């Protein structure tokens, strides 16, 4: 049952739409596609409250990135939140 990932994004709060959107806007400032740079997610995690490595952060990105285009969309961005809260246990 992987409906929990979509169920949360369907009834999420405005704080979530602004929490990630804040970093999303700064990272997607010079971009015109609608996605941040997965490789530059190190600056995102640090802002979120985590300071991992470039090899470790890339792993969690590819995991949340359903397509794995090397870019995190707002949908993939907010997903990472629920993915950490609930996914295994
Ligand atoms: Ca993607």
């Amino acid at each position: 049952m992987n409906d929990i990932y979509k169920a949360a994004v369907e009834q999420l709060t405005d704080e979530q739409k602004n929490e990630f959107k804040a970093a999303f806007d700064i990272f997607i400032q010079d971009a015109e596609d609608g996605c941040i740079s997965t490789k530059e997610l190190g600056k995102v995690m640090r802002m979120l409250g985590q300071n991992p490595t470039p090899e470790e952060l890339q792993e969690m990105i590819d995991e949340v990135d359903e397509d794995g285009s090397g870019t995190v969309d707002f949908d993939e961005f907010l997903v990472m939140m629920v993915r950490c809260m609930k996914d295994d246990s």
